[PDB]
């Protein structure tokens, strides 16, 4: 049986994968994560595959682990699948060779995503799938959501019969996240197509001790080649098997496919060859242009590997004179990209007609591939015929791009209604849009399409929804650029973004704002918008959604009001029926907490309809007075690069705007001043005790402690209230807590922990603080930071240091950023940061916003994100460089001492050499050398003078989350700590993979709910700390800001100063954990985490052992019995209690028992008199020795693996017995 | 399952070229390193004895029990549990929620009281 | 000078790699193991590179770890190299995109060895090096023991001046283990060919808190494509 | 000895190394079946994935 | 019918014993992350590590299982870091059976470990 | 009358340099690849050489 439904590419694919598989080994990675998660949910819900069984799915430590597990399951006779992309797919490559090598029917489902090179991108292109084209996997592409479902089925059926593994792929986001009304098959239908004989043979040849075989042998030159060629027959049959199943599936669905399909004019003279979602847009353009007589066409590539030239030519019109092959990737240095090269080989081998073949590159990292661009591609074949071009960018550096005329007419089928919705993060717009699609898709014959563009900013971000509805199939795999309906759900956007860009003349524009009266509308609505509305005779509507929502008691949520606006003014359905479904659905959905809630929304609709009246505007609007640029002062880079990007104009920046190596300058976040907080703290000086705790805890550096001399407050504003500084050392200074209202995120942590019962910080509406504080912050900023008054590593003193990571895109109240900001206040000016991919790399470096900055002297954290799996090794490498280069400097210094260098110079050199690894002494003498050697360019002194950036001892740090530290990067972390070198590892433990969507990690606790632990994790939290402490020579410590800011600072100094490896694990609160009362309770939660004994604090210091003292020290106290309330105050635990109360109770009891036993173990460790010793060094000398030197018997075998240049001498190979046995035998054979 | 070091480690090490070769080439360092190994195994055996004599070990509570079904970590949460970025977007995401930009529950409640009007 | 001496492909290559490098992150895998062991033994013996310094070389937990360390050393301004093959090279692929993407003068010396599919093989072919052809590394082949030395040198000199990483490769066993009478250059001669200004510029652009920058950003669809094409002039 | 205790019903996921080399260097296969034709089902995936490989067999 | 399907699955009747074989290089270094994850899974698999305290097959290179003072490639002047304690690290899980054996010392202890671990 | 073109720089692949080494008299050219990419229309070097001739258009 068939079945219609609105769903996305991921779901359409997972629908099939679940049915056709018995086992799945997964690992999360955007944008394929949805598939694995759905598979887990469905298995838990009771969904059965074609064998009537629930899917056996397990999460591994990385994609490499998943690929190995997939290989093992297949080798052992179970139909297996996995979901991956980009960096993940790369880690599977080694096993792919083995899986295809052993002819196993595996199926990988990949959301093709860009590979991280100059930068990382979670978006779609074929860089990843092309990187595995040589692994021996068949490769089958889907170009649309409907095809994602169809090709997924063909892939599984074909893999089973052919014994050649398949990689079914579709474009990341453009297809994986696009919503379409499609048709899916039920599982019984899928099962009916399985080749039972092939399935039986698969089971029979699989590993099993009842009938064993050996696989994975090692082979010499005599037979390897023949062995590699033995599978040829299987690959020769794959194409026919793929065709067989496209046809069998077609007999059930009515949708036919070929290895290569052609669309367009039969006598086309210009043809494009493409693969993926681009094919949909290309066909749309062909329909439009061909109808005007253009002889153009397209060949869609379905089966990329094996590549069958015969099938390619079968789709090629003999009339083709020019052919452009489009590749969605870039292989630097290659004579051409993959598909282009494959096509060239087909023509070369054919040896007949040779049409002009052109290569073109498009869509990297989901770059738009619009109708206008397709037009450029066809025009190019009849025009200049530029080869090896790029389209979608302006390459003003190497001139490879095609010009694009965006004046191209709309090519969507007649009757198609296109909509755009501008919403504010979490305002429910996206949710409403999705419901609208389902409602319309389920109650009409209309096709529906949905695609959402989100913001990089995690809180208060901008989301732009693109929806399309039509009587004809929607092949528009590109953003809406000419809408009939445009809604702005956040009035703030009116004066910051070009929300009316491209809207059709006479189009509908709905705005949510309290500017009902014409006076107010003229007061806020910019002249540009006014002129646009009047000139296009747009049907403008204004609705005070907030007011309507509040009146009906909806608390002010506008989602239901704007939903009504859509159903009434969009025109997709008739008013009557339109309002009908919406209401019927309100009952369908909700209908939970009595009718009280059901009635409010129903009323909201009623009121909205009555309120939605066409705003009547005067004709004078046509030529309203243009405003004037009232923009503040910012960098040249912010003005020319950042600003354009933040205002949705990034696509207009040419190649010349960027650095060849992808680098970005620090501090660009300084000028964003988003101002998205709803409420911000208000300082109440009369109650302030001048403790600086508020600034210490801020997740965005929105609090600036001010300490200035009287003379520095002369030209200070009237309301720039300041107190006389408390403290003996601050005698005479003026103190003030300056709130940065525009960078504040409104989390509330500061006001929450402000000590005085009569709070010195009270949350208030942003609009009541900005007018006064904005100019105040500006003035405060010009006041020199007094970093020399108090100890840098003291609670209060630390906040008198320049924070070097500010205003990041982390969520409001993020539990990670407070820690990092403080670390920079202590070592920022001399640290290197090797950051593992994750939330910290995302809020840390999402272009164009760079929160890390430099101090007044231009010094700042040298930050870098290599990959997710290599953070520790990446940092270790930085450490190796500093060692090699500073040692070089040290040798030069020593030589300089044995020269006629001046007394002062030699004095400084000796000083530096004596304290080169001391942060204080190295800087002291380093600075002297800079002055003394200034201008020196010759000889030894010249070399030393040019190495000034190596003088001061640097601090190498490795930042990463728990997923990195406990799972994927653990092997590297373990090895780096075991090295004994001077590096510092800071782990922000959120007890879950946060960035990717809350997946379980080995750091996740017993009973916590998370993806792949949806019934509460059934294994306890991995004890990373205790595992690392077994080394004895590694500094290990745990911290929790909320419990003790002092202990955290103490740990930072001890860890950093330890002349060896240091590991610091911090408790980081996260929105994924579901804090009941808000993230503004983070500090409180961190505090209770420790007191309850859930997260005990301690320090393991090896140098104490070197001085005869126990290295292990416990910093917290025994469990105070508050664990139960601690857990229930977090939804990650509470949600389980509400769903499975019995299991939940036992699981929470398990946690209490675990922490009880662990604390007692820690106490025993602190009371022990037996501890591992510690020694920094004690040898080195000079020279080396081989392990076989002077050995009595052979120490190496006679194989190729141990052969070395100097090997080959005769030795006793142990084939005559021991020395004693040989001696005894000689005595017995006297003769 | 074994007994305390019997003091024959030096002979054990010197009977293997991987150790003896160092003694022949770098006698001073070797002597130091063999003594270090002796100390390491001494400490380690004592730690193992401590593990065996302890009355505190890692035991587990009854269990969790079978759970027919599952639940999402964000279900019924007071505030948003997911951000508004492409990485956390899911088929069922998009619903309105408190994004923590207005303060904690109590702070918001107090503000309400202080604003009443 | 031109004094003919007998040696194998690996040694001829290591001879050059040691002189032209400051740091090496290694992991053993047949048939490239000899190079890493030679580099480590020479460093222990105090052999000096062209900068008059002993090579800083460490063994990682895998080739993935080695590639990560190479990336970090290069990012932090040290000339770096590694030796690998087959399965090992495959584990270095992710970092290879990063090393070329960031235009770092790294040099990989690879003894081309078969990839394990229907079976494992420690012997020679180009299955491994071709598996990394899209990573953005320049690829320079040696066809003899003499060429192993010569191309190893060209690879290092060119990487330094071009800022594009190089994979210098030669056939596993057939060349890596073949012994031939060839000519190798002394270290002074190799040092004389280095573009010292390019080297200084490499140091100046590297990671350092005295003059920080951000590398490894995450980019949206609005600018990723432009950023990927920005390196064209270098290639 | 391990095979003398569980040989007839065991799967072996072998990491690359000496044990995979003396274990399965073509054409010499030392692992054998008992009188009933039962014996260790042996496999070498890669050097880095032995545990995961065995884990997959278990799944 | 059903009896037919069941009859065709006879090679699945007897409980099997899944073993993972590897050297110290695999267990302590390159395969450690995987070994760690798999043991943490809590599933029924048996891991047997043949510790030669060096990467043997490739030519005697040092591994984290190599002891202090042992000479090996990359430990050309005697290893200067102690042997990694894989055993104690894994015992921290509490739900993993961990044991060490040495045939020459006791064949009986070895046999007891095999029986108990399996 | 036979010859050989030795490939030194495989990447970047410079077609102009390849042609500078090709005798105008060549009627048949065999590209030998020391690899196997199952299902590919051809191995790496062969595909690169084919593209050079297609682009030359002579
Ligand atoms: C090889 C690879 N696999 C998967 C991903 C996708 N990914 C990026 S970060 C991440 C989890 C981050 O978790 P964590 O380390 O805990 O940091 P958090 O975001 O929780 O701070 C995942 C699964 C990737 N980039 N690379
Ligand atoms: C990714 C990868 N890196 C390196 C190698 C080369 N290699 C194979 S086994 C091995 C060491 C084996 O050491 P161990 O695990 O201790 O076993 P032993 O040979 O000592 O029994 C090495 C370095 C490989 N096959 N794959
Ligand atoms: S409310 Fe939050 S973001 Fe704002 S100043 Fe306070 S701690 Fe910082
Ligand atoms: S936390 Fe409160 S008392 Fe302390 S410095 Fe800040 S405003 Fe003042
Ligand atoms: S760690 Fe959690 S709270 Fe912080 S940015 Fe990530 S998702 Fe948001
Ligand atoms: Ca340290
Ligand atoms: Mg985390
Ligand atoms: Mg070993």
């Amino acid at each position: 049986g068939k079945k219609m439904m609105t769903t996305d590419g991921n779901t359409a694919t997972a629908h099939v994968a679940y049915a056709m598989s018995e086992v799945a080994a997964i690992y999360p990675i955007t944008p394929s994560s949805t598939m694995g998660e759905e598979a887990d949910d469905w298995a838990a819900q009771g969904r059965k595959n074609i064998f009537g069984q629930t899917l056996t799915i397990r999460e591994m430590q990385s994609e490499a682990g998943a690929a190995g597990a997939v290989h093992g399951a297949l080798a052992a006779g179970a139909l297996t699948t996995t979901f991956t992309a980009s960096q993940g797919l790369l880690l599977m490559i080694p096993n792919m060779y083995k899986i295809s090598g052993e002819l196993l029917p595996g199926v990988f489902h990949v959301t093709a995503r860009a590979i991280a090179a100059h930068a990382l991108s979670i978006f779609g292109d074929h860089q990843d799938i092309y990187a595995a084209r040589q692994t021996g996997f068949a490769m089958l592409a889907s170009s649309s959501v409907q095809e994602a479902h169809d090709m997924a089925l063909v892939a599984h059926l074909a893999a089973i019969e052919s014994n050649v593994p398949f990689m079914h792929f579709f474009d990341g986001f453009r297809t994986s996240h696009e919503i379409q009304k499609i048709e899916v098959l039920d599982y019984a239908d899928m099962a009916s197509l399985v080749n039972q004989k092939a399935l039986a043979e698969f089971r029979a040849k699989s590993m099993n001790p009842e009938h064993p075989h050996v696989r994975g042998t090692a082979q010499n030159p005599d037979i390897y080649f023949q062995g590699r060629e033995a599978a040829n027959p299987y690959y020769l049959k794959v194409p026919g098997i793929v065709a067989e199943y496209m046809q069998k599936v077609a007999s059930l669905t009515g949708r036919s496919y070929k290895l290569f399909d052609y669309v367009g004019a039969p006598d086309a003279e210009r043809v494009i060859v493409s693969m993926g979602s681009s094919c949909e847009t290309i066909e749309e353009v062909i329909n439009h242009l061909a109808a005007k007589g253009e002889k153009i066409g397209l060949i869609k590539v379905r089966l990329y590997r094996p590549f069958v030239s015969e099938a390619f030519f079968a789709a090629l019109p003999a009339s083709a004179k020019v052919i452009t092959v489009l590749d969605r990737t870039k292989e630097p240095g290659a004579p051409g990209d993959p598909l282009y090269l494959d096509v060239c080989s087909a023509f070369v081998e054919r040896g007949e007609a040779m049409p002009k073949i052109l290569a073109g590159r498009y869509g990297l990292g989901s770059k738009e591939f619009s109708p206008a661009m397709v037009k450029s591609v066809y025009d190019n074949m009849s025009g200049a015929k530029k080869n090896h071009f790029t389209v979608g960018i302006e390459d003003d550096v190497t001139g490879t791009s095609l010009p694009v005329d965006n004046a191209f007419a709309d090519t969507t089928p007649k009757g198609t209604i296109q909509c755009q919705f501008w919403g504010l993060g979490a305002d429910g717009t996206v949710g409403a849009n999705k419901q609208a699609i389902k409602i319309i898709g389920d109650n009409t014959d209309l096709f529906a399409q949905g695609y959402f563009s989100y913001d990089s900013k995690k809180s208060g971000g901008i989301t732009i929804s693109h929806l399309r509805f039509g009587e004809k199939p929607i092949q528009s795999t590109y953003l809406v650029n000419r809408a009939d309906y445009v809604a702005c759900h956040n009035p703030a956007y009116v004066g910051i973004y070009d929300i009316l860009e491209g809207i059709k003349d006479g189009g509908t524009f709905v705005l949510n704002s309290p500017w009902s009266s014409l006076e107010d509308m003229d007061k806020h609505l910019p002249s540009g918008i006014k002129r646009t509305i009047a000139n296009k005779k747009l049907k403008f509507y204004n609705i005070d959604a907030v007011k309507i929502a509040t009146d009906v008691g909806l608390g002010g949520r506008i989602n239901m009001i704007m939903q009504t606006a859509f159903f009434k003014l969009a025109g997709v359905l008739p008013f009557e029926k339109a309002v009908d479904l919406l209401k019927k659905s309100i009952h369908k959905a909700y209908g939970k907490k009595g009718e009280k809630i059901v009635k409010m929304n129903t009323d909201a609709v009623d009121q909205a309809v009555t309120s939605l009246q066409e705003f009547k505007y005067p004709d004078s609007w046509k030529d309203a007075p243009a405003e004037t640029k009232a923009e503040p002062m910012t960098n040249e880079f912010f003005k020319n690069v950042v600003k354009p990007i933040l205002t949705q104009q990034g696509d207009k920046l040419p190649v010349s705007a960027f650095e060849a190596d992808g680098r970005f300058p620090l501090g660009t976040s300084q000028f964003e001043k988003r101002g998205v907080a709803i409420n911000v703290p208000q300082w109440v000086p009369e109650n302030c005790i001048q403790c600086n705790q508020c600034a210490f805890v801020c997740p965005h550096s929105a609090i600036l402690p001010v300490l200035a001399k009287e003379e520095e407050l002369v030209g200070a504003p009237a309301n720039f209230t300041a107190l006389e500084a408390k403290g003996k050392e601050l005698k005479g200074y003026k103190f003030r807590i300056q709130i940065n209202t525009l960078d504040c995120m409104g989390c509330g942590n500061c006001a929450d922990i402000c000590p005085p019962k009569e709070k010195a910080l009270v949350m208030q509406p942003l609009d009541t603080q900005r007018d006064a504080q904005v100019p105040n912050l500006e003035y405060a900023a010009r006041i020199p930071v007094k970093s020399e008054v108090l100890p840098r590593d003291s609670l209060k003193g630390s906040q008198f240091q320049e924070p070097l990571m500010e205003f990041s895109g982390a969520c409001s109240g993020c539990g990670e950023t407070p820690y990092v900001r403080v670390i920079t206040q202590l070592f920022g000016e001399r640290m290197f940061i090797a950051n593992a991919t994750g939330c910290s790399s995302i809020w840390g470096a999402s272009a164009p916003s760079m929160p890390y900055k430099t101090n007044r002297l231009g010094q700042g954290p040298a930050w870098g994100n290599s990959l997710f799996e290599d953070a520790a090794e990446y940092g270790f490498g930085m450490n190796m460089s500093m060692f090699a280069r500073r040692t070089h400097l040290a040798d030069l210094a020593a030589k300089a001492l044995e020269s006629d260098a001046s007394g002062d110079v030699k004095e400084a050199l000796q000083g530096w050499l004596a304290g080169k690894n001391d942060p204080i002494k190295s800087k002291e003498y380093g600075d002297k050398l800079k002055k003394l050697l200034a201008g020196q360019k010759d000889g030894l002194l010249g070399q030393i003078a040019a190495m000034s950036d190596l003088y001061t001892k640097k601090s190498v740090w490795i930042f990463g989350g728990d997923g990195w530290a406990y799972d994927i990067g653990y092997g590297g972390l373990d090895h780096v700590l075991a090295s004994g070198e001077d590096v510092n590892v800071f782990v922000m433990d959120t007890e879950v993979y946060s960035n990717t969507g809350g997946q379980s990690s080995k750091a996740t606790p017993t009973g916590a709910v998370a993806k792949f632990a949806a019934a509460g994790k059934r294994t306890g939290k991995k004890d990373l700390a205790r595992m690392v402490m077994t080394y004895g020579y590694v500094y290990v410590a745990t911290v929790s800001m909320g419990y003790s800011k002092q202990q955290f600072l103490k740990v930072l100094k001890e860890a950093e100063s330890f002349p060896g490896p240091s590991l610091v694990i911090a408790y980081a609160t996260c929105i994924n954990q579901g804090l009941r009362k808000g993230m503004g309770k983070s500090q409180d939660v961190m505090n209770t985490a420790v007191k309850s004994g859930y997260w005990p604090l301690f320090r393991y210091d090896p140098r104490l052992a070197a001085q005869g003292k126990n290295p292990f020290q416990l910093d917290s106290k025994a469990p105070d019995g508050s664990v139960e309330e601690f857990l229930m105050a977090q939804n990650r635990f509470a949600v389980l209690d509400r769903s499975f109360p019995e299991d939940a109770k036992r699981l929470r009891a398990q946690v209490a028992h675990e922490l009880d036993v662990r604390f007692k173990e820690l106490e025993h460790m602190a009371a022990t008199n037996i501890f591992e010793s510690f020694a920094p060094a004690g040898g080195k000398a000079d020279g080396s020795v081989d392990f076989g030197e002077g050995a009595e018997f052979c120490t190496r075998d006679d194989t190729p693996m141990m052969a070395r240049p100097d090997s080959g001498e005769a030795c006793d190979q142990n084939r005559a017995g021991t020395s004693e046995q040989q001696g005894d035998l000689s005595k017995r054979t006297k003769k």
